[PDB]
Parts: structure tokens; sequence; C-alpha cells
């Protein structure tokens, strides 16, 4: 039971947030940000670029000074204003929900129970891992006591993507604030609202001036000044290939701050002649549609062994053409418009794409209404590896239905890609599942099931589809600085 | 008690390393490695390039492939394997330390008596780590069964440097063999003798073909071609920070391959007035002057309180006066020559530098003999924070000793640096004890001693004196990458 | 810093069996009596659980614990939710708990409230934090199998606590137990039962299903016995005296080879260097042994302190135990209150008795403080000799002694020359003498420069006859979990 | 091939071992052990007791007081010392495996290809954990710095049983060795010359004297006195489950001591109707009757899903008739003898409690020959939960064949047990395999396997099958002491 959405929320936040206060840009520069359901500007919103960013970084830098009251503050306690944060965004639940579907564009029903769901569940998480992140005591060769301290990696530079507004900022939050570093995050220019907003509620929450800045702006500017810094510690990035390479070389190319990506993919979702057809033509479905497919580990690769093909592919073509397409605050619909108008125009270009390479087009195809960024659910039958929509990610209401006939010929087929961030497969069989799990090149493989995130367990992608994890103890990884204290004893024993 | 050296080794490894057999480049050029202590040539050693590394990868990848011989392998019986191979090193250990002498310059008392126990003590402690790198099962929320595997990054690129030829080659294949990875390493021009002899090894141990290549040959040739390479999944460097910063632009113009790296530093050694006066002045002097100079680590800021300073100086003066320059092959010598004639200049022209700004010339100062790569032990007094000598990396055998009087202040100026490899405090107070070692930017802090490595603790640089750690259960994360593996259930209980 | 106005007379709501979040009188419709130990007057009658009693919490505890039942499907990370739902409820209630830990146990109301209820708070929220994430391991194995290890419950927990820090005990056990998904069956002392047994009703009121936490107070001998002794309780958790320690691990082998941890009491010793901060040694030395009224299992109970400054370290550890202020607890100005009962008072007179019987130096102190209730005055005894039954026994009461040593190696084997080993501490202002010492000391907890600092990130427990075990930080959930490893065969194992 | 065995292996050592030499008991009795193939005499072993364990633990306390060479020996050198007794166990692999042959009755192939590797196996793993097990830093609230140290818990007491000599002895060793414990060992009277002779490897290895004492002798006398003992800190057992009470009492009436138990079983084979037929059928034949029997965690109560029970039994007799009974020196022989008159009476008392209680004999029955302790391979079929063949742990040579019909129902049935040390799973199905697994009551449950130990995974009973768990990193908890040192620090920072 989802309480009644307010479909015309009121917008609090819109400028840049440093020292627990609210600036215009310095060149008082704003841009828009855009409602993608009907195509109109909600509200101005700051620009901020290379020299908000430094009045940022300087701030994060002076609440990271030894001493400083964010330094000296108790692990247990920051967990405490995690979980304060946590309360307060639980009590604001309905508000951002609305907010982030107004911004985003995905249904008011997953904002409330899925995205600020696993918002509270991810901060939550980590509030937990604040006083338990133990550095190690070594037992060193000679007449020595040997020790490691986990300390902050300093000021982090985090960059966002659109796709889970609230989402991303609470994967990135929670580590970094659990293991006590500050925060200088630059939001999507498609989605910084609802990212600002909860700037307010941290603020709220008790945490120092300066532990948490907020930059909202374009990427070549805000997002890479932050990557340039020459006094940014760490980066942690979120979005597409290509700009996690620009993120890289950016690092390397200035202070060799510490570096972690999260990028795209092109899941492989394989489905065994075994599986439970019906369970697995419906979470073919999800692992596709989900979010507008805008979704990083999306099944855009869907395998069926050639003894189910024809029934399966039946039962996903009326499955995709019964998908409700609609006003994202109505409580029936299932898919919102896409993000923005170039995602919107990108996806077209797919499509067309997947009718000129040869692809079956089984339904849709098209622009789902004459209002917004709709389009119509699309499930291209017999694809075939070498096509564009089989290799690129297209983020959008797009599925591709590959055919197959042995385990190993399938095994080669889906890694045989520069991506690997997911994969899935759906059979009964214990040999066959666990053949595939261990075989597939991706971070995450779901077995009978997709898209299953939990803050206990890490999320990455393998090859290109980035470097490092988040989630899970693992997420704590980058957002720590190993320091070794090696003492001399008068005599060392066991 | 150390073994009478051949003071004339001889060599039977100067090839390019793949699939457990030697090849000349495919170019067929070589280029010579010269012996520092006569400036005569040792013998011609091929020099690999883009094209040799491409075969090198091609092998790491075959011997990588699932099912392979490296892949099946129980991960007890890797440990088994350097276990195996640390008993070919020991066994041919007065052969190893001679060679190392011969083509690095370091004393061969040091080569024997240090670097191969150092070597044999990295390799026998991550034998032992090859079974014990678990996975973790997740207590995931809903019917789910989540863990995950702990599988090797792949095809690693492992650049070295010259200062510890064998040391870094072990410290390299250590971890990276203990977790299933295949190497393709590219030693320094300057010393590639020991590390192609090891390869031998490394075949008489028992290694499949093509889990570990080594091709000698240049940085921007063979060096570039593997941190560029499309197929080289991880890439660990140890040297220059200038070069640090051309592999991760690399990676990430390339593959966005994994990276760590290992670079210099300006570490300081603060001896407070309470310190004992004979073990400081002991180790002050071996913390700045081991191995002529040239360890990434040295003690190159000598921070002294003005209570002790005059008797200090004088202390540590008498001491480097008394240092035996000479053949690295006599028993008495404790310092050897510069590894090579860039080198040898390049030290010259900072002590010149020193010279320029004022610092305190107290002693040495020039060229030790007239024949080979030696300079005197220099030491520098009154150094001030904002020379030359007082910030860059000299690695050479050149002392600088500055004055401070309160802890407040050393502590800001010890972290007024762009390095932060290491550090060092020496009092008896327990207090300023802690009180340092926490405040310290620095990956490794000693207190009351100096250059005190294990296996089994973790070394690294904070800010940029590199990325990540290298040594104790640290260095295998690199070497990780992490897959979850999500299974629904029928009913998940605890 | 600042503490609300307590109510002296705080009404007591709870004082029955909680079994399946219910209120049960005992099947033998017994009662007995708890005093208040500061005017010796019974506060009210409580619910005698006996055998039968237990029979009933065990069964409502296997119930709640069966496959498939809400507790064992339950989320861990919402196992974690309701411990910090219990938490919020705990300090809600704050000011109320606090005053009738100290009307029933006799501590001061100001340190009920600013150290008692803050601990078990903090230790509940660390814990809650643990939940979902202890994990198994999947492990490299020979062979074609992939081989991994689920960390299950070790089941149904019996949790029998002592007197001295009744809420705090309670907490120290709940919060691991919980944490992990076992189910608990509590056995609160007879001297203190009153707060445990409200605290059941903010378990419910958290949202914890029926039979998860059942509490039954009664005597050791009876309702404690019958835990230990039960043959489908998986694991006991124990904490109070050596001897009924023994009795409780004898009772496990006897019947189903339960799990056993143990905390129990100590001599620890409080090692003064004459390179110490002596006001800070004095005042801390002070503090390890009289905090509680004494009434600590780690407490300081054998000062040693170097000859080169042992007479002005008498000389203000006397001033400062006569300048203790012994009262009311409920009054702000108290520092220390009565014992916790009769049976304590004797035995700690007892004692005293002994020390001046032994040739002990009697500096201070020495008897009664007030002629109601329990109070004694803060004893401090001089030239105490390792072989004096003082210097060796657990007094449990304000009595202190004061060693004379010479070198640090002689008081390293003086230290550790006893059947206890629970804590220790050091006292030096120099590097080398501290990392010697906490080294050489055998002793669960070794302080440096400080005494009874408790984390609930860091564990406690002690060596030889202080117990078995450790509690509070991660080490805290190994005996509340069972280890199952799970081996599979696979077509083809790769790394 | 397995190398010719000497039928007739000398025997060097049959003494107490205390601080590296050979003592005989104080009352100078002694005890004969017998061949359990033609029930002679091998030879008199020296009788242990209270007064010989006295002098043991002494010898013990002293190579473990602070300062010892034991106490101070660098931890990764534990590991070189394990590793050297290792080679040295390896070395006489032949003679060790025959011996164990000769005074246990296994066959020589099974001891030298099966008990022999896994000892190895055992110590090489644990050499690898000596310098591993790692003590934490913690993240404590207030102006503190806190850390643990992982000590070792002293004088460890370690009784075990006779079925697994060699192997049970280096379970006991490796951990207790790695990390840095002293050993008072008591051996099965049944079996005590193989234990002895590695006793004397001990020795050759290196470890100090007093580091490994072993008291052969009998249970109630040498055992009790361990158990009992006022300076053994801790014990750990495995044996009987009669025994396992025995010794836990003894531990909480005398000291305290810390206990681990590995006691035995009735562990259930739980066969699907969908498992491999082929497979199940050889896999449940090895389950029960691998070892004579005389296996901790056999698989006693073998289920059967009635579709394809008739099948499976008919195939189970059948190959339960082809099992080669005889001399345990050929090479044909798959069954020895059982280890004594005892236990061949007490297997020989079950099976006419199988007939009289109802369950039908199949094959088997009776004494296999009129010299030694030999038994046929015995089969009951349709055996019923209340029967006492199916209720208590036999450890000879008879199966057990129940039926059954659903999942729900033989989960309940495996779980209606006091025990709980192990258990099986034979499907090809995921979910049924899963929900088994986590279902079953059992330290260790196997999938389409039995018997399937690995160093590397821990051991251990649920119920009344032991406490504790064994192998694995879980192996050194018990063998651990944990200190808390926290130290007042100026100023607590992150
Ligand atoms: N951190 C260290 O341990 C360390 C080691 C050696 C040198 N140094 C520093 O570096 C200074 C210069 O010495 P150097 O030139 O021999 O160090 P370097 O960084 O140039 O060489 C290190 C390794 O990287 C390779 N390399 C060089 N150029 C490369 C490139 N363009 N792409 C890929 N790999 C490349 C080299 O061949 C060698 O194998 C030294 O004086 C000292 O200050 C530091
Ligand atoms: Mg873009
Ligand atoms: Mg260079
Ligand atoms: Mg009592
Ligand atoms: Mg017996
Ligand atoms: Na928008
Ligand atoms: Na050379
Ligand atoms: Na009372
Ligand atoms: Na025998």
């Amino acid at each position: 039971a989802v309480p009644a959405p307010n479909q015309q929320p009121e917008v609090f936040c819109n400028q840049i947030f440093i020292n627990n206060e609210w600036h215009d840009a310095v060149s008082r520069k704003t841009f828009p940000t855009v409602n993608p359901s009907t195509g109109e500007v909600i509200c101005q919103v700051a620009e901020g670029d290379k020299e908000d960013v430094d009045k940022a970084v300087k701030a994060a830098r002076a609440a990271f000074q030894l001493g400083s009251p964010w330094r000296r503050m108790d692990a247990s306690h920051r967990g405490r204003l995690l979980n304060r944060l946590a309360d307060l965004i639980e009590r604001d639940r309905t508000y951002l929900a609305a907010l982030e579907t107004l911004d985003n564009g995905k249904p008011y029903v997953i904002s409330y129970l899925v995205d600020l769901d696993m918002v509270l569940k991810c901060l939550r998480y980590y509030a937990g891992w604040a006083d338990k992140y133990h550095g190690k005591t070594i037992p060193i060769d000679g007449d020595f006591f040997s020790y490691t301290r986990h300390e902050p990696v300093g000021v982090c530079g985090q960059i966002i993507p659109w796709n889970f507004p609230l989402l991303m900022q609470a994967w990135k939050l929670g580590p970094a604030l659990a293991t006590g570093n500050v925060v200088v995050m630059k939001v999507a220019e498609q989605t910084p609202l609802t990212a600002l907003y909860v700037a307010n509620l941290i603020k709220e929450a008790g945490f120092p001036p300066g532990v948490v800045n907020i930059v909202p702006g374009f990427g070549p500017t805000a997002g890479a000044a932050i990557a340039s810094h020459e006094d940014v510690d760490k980066v942690a990035f979120t979005g597409s290939t290509e700009i996690g390479r620009v993120i890289q070389v950016a690092a390397g190319s200035s202070n060799l701050k510490r570096v972690t990506l999260e990028l795209g993919g092109k899941s492989p979702n394989i489905i065994m002649s075994d599986a439970d057809m019906d369970w697995a033509v419906e979470q073919a479905h999800f692992a596709l549609f989900f979010n507008q497919g805008q979704c990083c580990c999306a099944g855009s690769r869907t395998f069926v062994q050639e003894d189910i093909y024809d029934e399966f592919v039946e039962r996903s073509v009326a499955r995709a053409k019964s998908r409700v397409v609609g006003n994202p605050f109505d409580s029936k619909t299932e898919q919102g418009p896409q993000v923005d108008e170039t995602q919107f125009k990108k996806i077209l270009g797919y499509i067309n794409t997947g009718k000129q390479e040869g692809a079956k087009l089984l339904c849709g195809g098209g622009i789902a209404a004459d209002r917004g960024y709709f389009i119509q659910p699309t499930v291209f039958g017999d694809v075939q590896d070498g096509m564009t929509i089989a290799k690129e990610e297209i983020f959008g209401p797009v599925m591709q239905i590959l055919k197959f006939k042995t385990i190993e010929e399938v095994v080669g087929r889906a890694n045989n890609s520069t991506y690997g961030l997911a994969a899935a497969v759906f059979t009964k069989d214990l040999d066959k599942a666990n053949y595939l799990s261990q075989a597939l090149q991706a971070g995450t493989v779901w077995v009978n099931c997709y898209d299953v995130f939990g803050a206990q367990s890490p999320f990455g992608g393998y090859k290109m589809s980035g470097s490092g994890r988040e989630l899970g103890e693992y997420g704590l990884q980058a957002y720590t600085e190993v320091k070794t204290v090696t003492v001399k004893v008068p005599q060392k024993n066991s």
C-alpha cells in the first residue's frame, strides 16, 4: 500500500551545497532540469563549474583536517549519524519518491517501494560498518610489533548518473561516510533535485560542515574538475564506459588519485531448456525492461536454448505487448518515459539499426506517446552476435532474443564481449548452474533470478564494465588508505 | 657466515622467456647490460618490444583459459609450486647473490644475507596464502543464497625497477601466482639477468608453460606495450612517480585494466630529543644510505629536534666518513657503486644543487673512484624545507639533516609533501610515538627502527608515492576479481 | 554531564516470568522478595521460576527456532532493525530504567544513567550492525568441488547473568545472540531481577517474535541449573563466580554437551611504574578498585606500586579513599552506594577482618559506614604481600590492596602468579615498558594508562580461571555460531 | 602405483616422548599392541599414567615460558618447521604407511595413497597459517588505541582415537603448532606406533624440546590425567560421545581448561530419485564401508527414495558381495580387519541385533576369516528408524538402507537423531540440493559426493557429535587466547 503522491512536489533545494550552506554558482549561471513525462522545465539549478568545485574541495579538506569534529568523532557515532540520515529520508519518503519520479520519469510506485527502500537499506547497512572495519596486528619477523590502521582515503570525488539518482547517491555516501571520509559529489544534470534535498537532510542529521558537499552541473565542467583536482584523494564514478576512460586518464594525469569505476554492460541472460518457463519469461522481461531499460546490468542479451525458443519468444512478446506505458504517477503504469530527449533519440536510433541489420522486429519499435519521451516496449527476435543491438548498450526498452544449442556454445558467446557487469542462468540442474556461474566472466551471476541487489553483496564489473566493487564489505576497500606501523620492542614473543 | 662468492658468475639466461622457452627478440636486437663497478659490459640481452609482448600475452592468455592445467590446479598445489621455486632459489643462493651484485652493484654480503633472504621469505609466505584467501557467503535479504568467488584478475602485466631486482620480482610473482594469475613481467633494462635465471627455476619448479613470461627490454617499448595492451587485465608497476602517471593514463586509454603503483618518496625520519642517541644515529645512517641510497622509502629528510641537533649531526658526519665505499665483492665494502651512469650523473647534479642553494656540505660531495659509478657518502646539514634536495627524491648516498623545535611543527613539515611512502619516529615516550604514528601521512611508519620489512606487513604509499599495497594479506586484493553469485532458493533460513 | 531528576520510588510494572512475549506466574505460584540494598526493605515480590518454568521457556524458544518460523526466515538486516528499535525504546525509558536499576542494585543513579544505560545502548546498537555482516566462507578446496560454510545460529541459548550490572549484563548477552539469529532463555540474578524484566516488555514492544527471548527470574541451583542441564539447550553463556562456572561446565558435559562460554571473576593487577603520571595513576587506581562499590569482575584489586613512589602513592590513595562520599545512591553527591545484599555485605566484612588478621596494614575505613542498608567504608590495606588471602581472593567490595615492587621483571611474575587472568593495567610514560608489560601480562584485557575502558567493539574475557571465550566485538559472535560446511561436486573446478 | 611395502616394518619407537627424549613409564609397565590381521603382538609399548603425564605437562609448560626458544621463534619459522616435518614424513612415507597398516589393519594402498597424503596436506596447509592469523586494531570510542593480540592458548592436551592414527595426530598438531602452542598428546592404546615414530621426526625437524610430548597409554589413566590436569590450558578430544562427556566434566571439575570435541555420529546419506544411480551406489558403498566402516562420519543411514529403492538395493548388495576382504598388504584387498577384538565383537553383536529386530539381512552378517578380526561386508534392507542399527554407531562394515517417499519426510527423519556430524545429498536438482543442505542439522553436508575432506574446509559436529571445528581457518580458533590492549592516547582520530 503506497501513500497517495503529490504529483507536483515543491522544490526546496536547487543550489550548490558547501559547508552545509546553499550557494549560487560563482558565475551565477543556472541550467534547467526537465520533467521527462511532459517535456517541461521543472526549475532552474545552479550550474557548478571548476571554481565551485574548488570551493567544495577546500571545505572538504578543512573538514578532514586532523583534530576536526569529523576526524575526532567516534566511529560508532558516524554510524549513529548514518542511521539518523536514514530516519530523516524515511520521514520524507513519500515526498522524495514523488520528486524522484518527477525529475527522472520512473513510476512513483517503483520510486517508493524500490528506490527509497534500497536507499534506506544501503544507508542502514553501512551505518553498521562504521566501527567494524578493523585493521590488523601482524606477527612479523623479529623483535617488532606490527599493525595496520585503516584510515580514511580522504577527499572523495563522487560522480553519479541519472538512472537511480537517490540510490546512486546512497551507494556512494554510505561506504564513504561509514569510514570517515569527506565528499564532493557531482550529481547528473538530468536528475539533480532529489540528491540536493538529501543534502538538507544531511545537515539536519548533524553531519559537520564540509563532510558532504554537492555540486550540481555538467560533466566536462564540474565532473572533470573533480577528476583532475590536485587535492581530491579518490574518485568513484558510475556511468558510461567512455567517460570512465576519461576519469582514469584525468586521475593519472593529475595527482594519481585512487580510482574505482561502475560502468555499463551487455549482460547475457541465459535460459536453459530445463528452466521453469513461466518464471524465466517473467524474469527475462523484468531483467530487460526494469527502470525503462535504463539499468547498467540490464539483461540485454537473452540467450534461449533452441528446444524452448519459440514458446519463450511467444510468451515474451505477449508480455511486452501488455506492458503498461504511461504517466509514472498513475498506479497502473509499469513504464514511464526515458530520462531525456538525447536518450529518447538514441534508443530510437538503435531500433532503426536493429531493423536494418536483419533482426526480426516482433513488437513495438516506435514512439509510445506524442508528449514526453515514451517508447514502446520493443522485442527483437533471431538476433545474431555480430549485430549492433547485440553488442552495444541500448539503455532502453529494447529486448534482444538469441538462440543457442549447447551449454559450451553459450558460454563462449556470452563471454565474447568487452563488457562483464552481470549475467544470469535459468535452469533446474545443479551442475549446469555451477558450470555456468563459474564460467561466466561477470561481476554478478544470478541463478533463477535477476536484478537481485543486496547491500550485503558486492556489485561491480569485469573487463570494461568497471573496476572495484560497491556494496557489502568490499565497498569499504576503496575508501580506506592502509598504514602499517612497525614498532621496535624489547623482545617479541608469540 | 657468507659463502665465498664467484666474482665472475657465468650468465646462462639472456633471452625472452615465453611458454617456458627462450626466444630472441622478433627483431633479433639485443642491448648490453653493464657491471656498474667497472663500467664494462657483462653480456647482451634480447631487446623485447611490442611484438614480443604480444607473443607473451597470448601465451599467458592461453595458460589462463578455463580448463587449462593452471586453472584446474588445486590452490594448495600452487602453494606447493611456490615452495618448490623457493627451494630452488635457495639451492642457487650463492650464485644468484653474486649475479645480483655483478649486475646491480650492491655488496655481495647484502645480496646474500638480505635480498635473497627476503626473496625466500616472500615466496614462502605467499605459498601459504594460495589456498586461504576465501570468498564469502552473505546473509542477503530475501529467499536467496548469495556468495562471492575470489577469482584471479587474469593476465597481469608486472613492470619492475632495478634497485632490488630479485626482491621486486618476488614481491610481484608471489601474490600473483598464489592467487592463480598469469604473468607478463618486464624487468629493468639495467638489471635483467637475475630475473631471467629465476625464469629457468620457474620452469624447473613445474609451473605450466605461459604462467610466467618475462620480457627484458626498455620502458617506452616493452613496458608501454604491456600497459597499453588490450588483453592485459591488470598492471602492477614499481618505479618513478613520472612513469606511474604514464602507466595509469595508458590503462585508462586502453582497456581499463586494473592498476596499482609503488612509487618513490621523500620519507621523513623524525628524531625527538628523548631518543636513544647511538641507536638513532646508526638507524638514520642506515635509513638513508642503505643500498647505495637507492631505496624508495629512504629516510631522505632527517628531522632532528634542536636540543640534540649538533651532537646528532656530528655523529652522523663521523659515521658517513667511516662508511667503506669499494668493490661490492669485498667483505669490508659497505657501499658499492650506483646502478648506472644516468643515476650517477643525476645524483652529482642534486649534490650540485644542494651546494648552490646554501645547504651546508659536511662531508663527501663528489665521486669516490676513478672507475665505476661510485659516489662519496654525502651529508648536508641545515637543510631547509624549500631546498631542492629537501623536496626531490635523490636516490643516492646524499643525506639531508633538518632542525625542528616542536612536535606540532615537525608533523606539518613532514606531511608538507606530495610523497608519503614511509616515515619514522625515534622516541622513548609512548604518547609522542602514538601521536606521531597517527599524524604522519605515510604508508609505513617505523617507530625506533627503519627499513623493517616483513612479508606479513603491507607496504605502499599515500598521495603520489603510489596506490594499493603489496605484501601481507593486502597484497592479494589487487590480484583478485570478485564475483557475486546469487541463487534463488525455496525458502531462506538463518 | 546533565542528568534528569530521578523518581526515587519508581513503580514496578513487571515481576513475573516472560515466555512467548507474555507474563506468567511460576507453575508453583511461588514468589520471592527483592530488597532495596540502600534501606534493607523489600521492594516487591517476583515470580520464582524453577525447572518446570525453564522447561516451558525452552520449549517456547525451540518453537521460535523451528525452520520456517518468522525468526528463522527474517532477513538478517531486519534483526538489526529490531535491535536498533529495542535500543531506542530503552533510551526512551532511560530515566525510569536508571532509577529502577539503582533501586534494586544500589549503585548511584548518576552512574546508572550516564554509564550503565549508555553502555547498554551502545552495546545493542553495535550488535545491530553485526546482524547482516558475520559472513561465512567460500573455500578453494582440492578437487572438483565447490566448498563453503554457513554461519548458522547455535540455537537455543541459555544465558545466566549476575547482579553487579543488571541491564548491562543483559545487553552483553542479548546483543550478540539476537544479532546472529539465536533464541534465548535468560536467568536473571535473584538479587536484581526488576530491570531485566521491564526490558522484556520493550522486547515485545520492539517487535521480536514470541519465544525469541524468554526470561525466567529465580534462583541459581533451581532455575539456573535447569538451564545448564537442559537436554534441549544448545549453548550456555554464564557470568558470575568461578565456582558456579565449574558447576555449569560440569552440568553441560553431564547433559547434552551444550557449548559453553564463561565470564568469571579475577584479582586484576594494576601496575604503577615509577615514571607514571602520579595524579592520573592515583585517581585511576581508585576508580579501578572502588567503581560500582568494588563489585566489578575486572576490579584492580592488586595495586602494584614501584618502591620509589610507594609512600607518596599510598598517602594520596588514602586521602582519596577518605574523601569518597558514601550515602543515598539517589543523592547527586553520592559516589558510593551500598553493597548489593546482606550476603555480600557479610562476606566483605569477613575479608576485611581476614586482612587485619593476616598482617596487612589497615590505612583507612575497615568498618560499616551506615546503620541502615549495606554500606561499607572505603577500605585501604597497605604493605600487602602476595601470600595474603586479601591479595589472592576476589573480595568484590570497597577494599583496596597496595603492594610494593622493585623491578619490571619482578612485577610481571608476581602479577601473573594467580589462577585468575581477567584483566590488568600498566601506568607508565615509557614505550618499551608498556609494550613489554602488555605482552607479558597473562590477562584478557591490558589497559595502558587507563582502566575500566570498555568498548562494544573490543572483546572482553578471561585467561585461566577467569573464564573462557570472549564477549563484545566481533569475537562475541563466535560462540553464537554453529559452522556448517557444504561441499558440492562440480563438473570441473577452476580457479 | 604404490611402492612395495615392508610387510613386517621394524618398530623403532615404543616409549614415552618428553623433551625430545624417550622414557619408560615411571612404573616401568608396558602394554602390548596387536596386529589386527593376525591377532599377534607386534611389540610392547610404555604404559604412560598420571606421573608420566605430569612430567610431560611440566616439560610443555617450560617450553612455553616467556622468552623460551619456542615463544620467541618467528611465526614464519614455525611454518618452516611444520613444512620440514611434512618433508620428513614424506621421505618416510612407504615405511609409515606399512607401519600404519600393521598396527591399524587398513589396506596398505589406502594408508599410502590416502592417510599419508592427507597427513602431508594437513601439515603443509597449517604451515601456511603460522604467520597469517592476524589480531585486530579496533576503532573504539574515546581517546584510546585498542587492539587484540592472538596469543597461543598454552599447554594443549590432545587425546586421539585409533581409526586414523597418523591423520588424527596431524589434525591436532598442525593447528596447535602453527599458532605456537605446546602439546601433550595421548595416542590410542590400539594404535600407538606411527604417532611415536613421528615424534622422532618432530625432533629431527628441529622443534624445541617440550613443544610436543607424546604419552602412550590408556584412557582412564593417561587420558583422564590430561583432561583433569591443573596446568593444561586446553584439551582437544576425538573419540566416543561417552568419553567426550567425561572430558568436558573433567575440564569443568578441574581448572576450566578450554574444550573442543570431535565425536561420532549416525550420518544420513540421502539418495533422491533423480540421482545418478551408478554414482550414488558406488558413493554410498564408499560412504559406509570406507576404513572397515571405522569412520566417525560414515554414512550409516542410507535413505533411498521409493521409486529407485529396489534397484539401488540390488546394486548395493552386489557391490558389497564383490568387496575383497583379506590381507591388508595384498594389493587386491579393499577391506582389512577391524582394529581389535573388542570392536570385532561389538559389531557382530550389532549384526545380531539387526536380525532380531526385523531388519532384512541381504548379505554378509558373519565372520570373514578364522584368523584376525575380519567381518563380511553386511547390508540390511528395510531398516526402520526405531531399530538399534539405525540409531547407534556401529563403526563396522554394516550398511543400513531405509526407504522414504518425500523430501520433507527425509529431512525430518535425518534430523531425528542426537548426532549431527555429517550428511549427504545425491540429486541433480538445484533446489532440492539447496533445500536439503540448508535444512540438514549436520557439521558437513556433501552434495553428490561423500567423505570429501579438505584441510581448507572445517569439520565438526552439531548436537552430540561434538563442539568446535577442526581443519580450515576455523581450526585455529580453539588454539588462540585473545588479549585486548587498550591504550590511552592524546587525541584519537580516524
Ligand atoms: N619507487 C622505486 O622503487 C623506484 C625505483 C626505481 C627508480 N625510482 C625513481 O625513478 C628515477 C629514475 O629511475 P628509472 O628511470 O630507472 O625509473 P623508471 O620509472 O623509468 O623505470 C621503472 C620500470 O618501468 C619501465 N618503464 C620506463 N619508462 C616506461 C614507460 N614509458 N612505459 C612503461 N614502462 C616504463 C622501466 O624500463 C623499468 O622497468 C630514480 O632516480 C628514482 O628517483 C623509484
Ligand atoms: Mg555523456
Ligand atoms: Mg626512466
Ligand atoms: Mg552463589
Ligand atoms: Mg572407550
Ligand atoms: Na530531470
Ligand atoms: Na647491469
Ligand atoms: Na535487589
Ligand atoms: Na594394533
